[PDB]
C-alpha cells in the first residue's frame, strides 16, 4: 500500500504483458511463414512437377518432421478446389465422396467444394472433408483466394477438439494466374488452399504457462475486428482478476481484415 | 558532464541492443528455414524411391522461398561421394567433380561433397567439391558429427568475395540409429545442406541505413577464440563502448556484437 510501489506495480505489468504479447505475434509470424512455405511446396511438387511428388504418405512426412517450424500449428492440410461439374471425376479418381465438416456425411450437391486431400497425421480427422462446409472456414478460403494472401478466422471451436482457436488458410494458384490478376482473374486460377489450425486454446495456455510470473498474471487476447462485438481469443473473462488496473498490448496477426489485442492484469 | 552523457550511454545502448535483436532475428530465421530444407531433400530425394526431387524442382522451390532466409545469398546441396563410387556418381551425372580453387577435374581424394542442387543465385557451385575449401570441409565434417547445423569462422566467399559465413546442415540416410554414436553419424551421412550468409552485403543492407546509422559504428566478431576474436561485420581497427549478445546457434563458436560513437 504505497504511491511509489504501485507506479512500479504497473511498470512490472507493463513489461510482462508486452513480452508475451511480442512473443505471441512472434510465433504467429514463424508459423505463417512456413504455413506460407509448404503452399509454394504443394504448387512445386504436386502440381508443378510431372508426375507429382506429393501423395498423402508424404505430405504427413514432411508435415510431421517439420512441425517444430511451426509453433503455434496443432496441424496443416492441403484441400483442393472442386466445382460440381468435376465431382463424380473426382471421387472417382479418389476412391472416396466428399464429406461435410459437421458429421461425416456425404456432402449434398454445392456449387463447389473444397475436401482436403492431404493432411499432417494430428489433422488426420480432415480428409476428404469439405472446408467450404463450415461458414468459418469457407469465409477464409474466399478471402484467401481473392486476396492473394493469409487470412485469418474469427475465434472459433475447432473440428474434434473444440479448442478455442483460428484457421489460417493460403491460396494455391494454378500456373495460368496472370501477372497483376484481377480478383476474377484469382478465382479462376485457383487450384486450392493451405490451411493452419491455430489451437489458441491449447497451444499459447502452453508458451504462457511456462513463462516465470505466470501464476501473478492474467493474460486475454481479443478479436477487436469489429469494436462494438469483441471476441474472446484466449482467455477465461470471467476470472478473478484485478478490477483497478489493466494494461493493452498490441497484436498484429498480419491480415488486415482482422485487428487483436491482448490485456493482462494482476490476480489479486 | 553530465546527464547528457548518461543520456549518450543510453542511447547507445538502446541502438546497438536494437540491432543485435534485428540480426539475431534475421539469423534464426534463416537457420529454421534451411533446417526445413535439409528436411525436405531427406524425404524426398532419400525416402521416397525413386527420388522425387531434381536440379529443376530444388530450383523452382529455393527461389520461391527465397524471402524466407533473409541472410542468404543462396542455398545448395551437397551428396557425399566415396572415391570407389566416384566413377559411377560421375557417370550418372555427366559432369566430373571439379576443386573449389580453380573448376580442375578433382584429383583422388577419400571422399567429395559435390554440390548436386543449387539455387540459381549459387548456380556456379553445381559440380564443385565442398570439401576442397577448408572453411566448407571442416563445417561438413562438424555437421555430419554432431548432428546440427554448424557455423564457419569469417572467409570470403566464392565468387562475389564478400565476407561471410557458410551455415551447413547434415542429412542423413534412414539406416541412422537412434542415439547414433558419432561412428554410426558419419556411416549414415547422405550429404550436406549449405547455405551462404552473405555478411558483407546483406548485414550492410539490414542495418547500414537504420536511423542514425551515421552516428554509430558497428562491429559484429566471431569470438570463439578469445584471444583472436575475427571481424564478422565492419572495419579493421585495431573508450565508450556497448558489447551487444549475439547467439547465432553453434555452440561451438561465439559472436558478440560492439557499437561505439564515431567522437
Ligand atoms: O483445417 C481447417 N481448414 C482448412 C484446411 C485445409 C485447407 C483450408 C482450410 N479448418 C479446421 C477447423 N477445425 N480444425 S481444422
Ligand atoms: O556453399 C558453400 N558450401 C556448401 C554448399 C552445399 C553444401 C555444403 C556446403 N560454400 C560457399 C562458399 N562460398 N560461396 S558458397
Amino acid at each position: 500500500m504505497d504511491d511509489a510501489n504501485k507506479i512500479r506495480r504497473e511498470e512490472v505489468l507493463v513489461s510482462m504483458c508486452d513480452q508475451r504479447a511480442r512473443m505471441l505475434q512472434d510465433q504467429f509470424s514463424v508459423s505463417v511463414n512456413h504455413v506460407h512455405a509448404l503452399a509454394i511446396l504443394v504448387s512445386t511438387f504436386h502440381y508443378h512437377k510431372n508426375p507429382s511428388a506429393i501423395d498423402q504418405e508424404t505430405f504427413a512426412e514432411y508435415t510431421a518432421r517439420t512441425a517444430f517450424e511451426r509453433p503455434l500449428l496443432s496441424g496443416v492440410a492441403y484441400a483442393e478446389k472442386v466445382v460440381n461439374f468435376e465431382r463424380e471425376m473426382f471421387e472417382r479418381q479418389h476412391n472416396w465422396v466428399i464429406k461435410t465438416m459437421d458429421r461425416g456425411e456425404p456432402s449434398p450437391v454445392r456449387d463447389e467444394y473444397a475436401p482436403v486431400i492431404f493432411s499432417q497425421d494430428s489433422v488426420s480427422y480432415l480428409e476428404s472433408l469439405d472446408m467450404m462446409s463450415g461458414e468459418e472456414d469457407r469465409e477464409n478460403i474466399l478471402r484467401a483466394r481473392e486476396t492473394g494472401k493469409a487470412v485469418l478466422t474469427s475465434p472459433f471451436r475447432l473440428l474434434e477438439t473444440h479448442h478455442l482457436g483460428v484457421v489460417l488458410t493460403f491460396p494455391v494458384y494454378k500456373s495460368s494466374l496472370p501477372e497483376n490478376p484481377t480478383v476474377e482473374e484469382r478465382i479462376a486460377a485457383t487450384a486450392g488452399y493451405l490451411g493452419g489450425a491455430f489451437d489458441v486454446e491449447s497451444l499459447v495456455e502452453n508458451l504462457l504457462g511456462q513463462l516465470a510470473g505466470n501464476q501473478a498474471i492474467v493474460v486475454h487476447v481479443y478479436d477487436i475486428t469489429n469494436a462494438s462485438d469483441p471476441l474472446v481469443m484466449y482467455g477465461n473473462q470471467d476470472e478473478e482478476a484485478d478490477r483497478s488496473l489493466s494494461h493493452e498490448s498490441k497484436l498484429d496477426f498480419g491480415d488486415p481484415f482482422r485487428k487483436h489485442k491482448m490485456i493482462c492484469r494482476y490476480h489479486q
